[PDB]
């Protein structure tokens, strides 16, 4: 029930900070393939995902990998993601504990 349970769906989790833990390689799909850890408080998590715009106010982007979710700190999960044909700012975790980490689509790896 407290971890057993319909994970990506019955949860709404993590305040705590995370690592960045490969970054961000793009598909033909033409989405982009993060790889996260958590950081925090060790518990299980679903992980907060956006992307944002240049201005960081905006988010811009749609997670492809389902609902983000991490089953430990020790824990790791490969996230697909779909940013603007454009620059931005994927955002995991929330404000404070967000990592705020760079993408350009298309372009590769002028941001990582």
């Amino acid at each position: 029930m407290e971890k057993l349970r319909i994970k990506g769906m019955s949860y709404t989790m993590c305040s705590g900070k995370f690592s960045i833990d490969k970054e961000m390689a793009e598909t033909q799909h033409g989405t982009t393939v993060v790889k996260v850890k958590y950081e925090g408080a060790g518990a299980p998590c679903k992980v907060p995902i956006e992307i944002r715009d240049v201005n960081k106010e905006k988010v811009v982007g749609r997670i492809i990998s389902s609902t983000p979710l991490a089953e430990n700190t020790n824990s790791v999960t490969n996230i697909e993601l779909e940013p603007p044909f454009g620059d931005s700012y994927i955002v995991i975790g929330v404000g404070n504990s967000a990592l705020t980490l760079h993408w350009f689509r298309k372009g590769s790896s002028i941001g990582k």
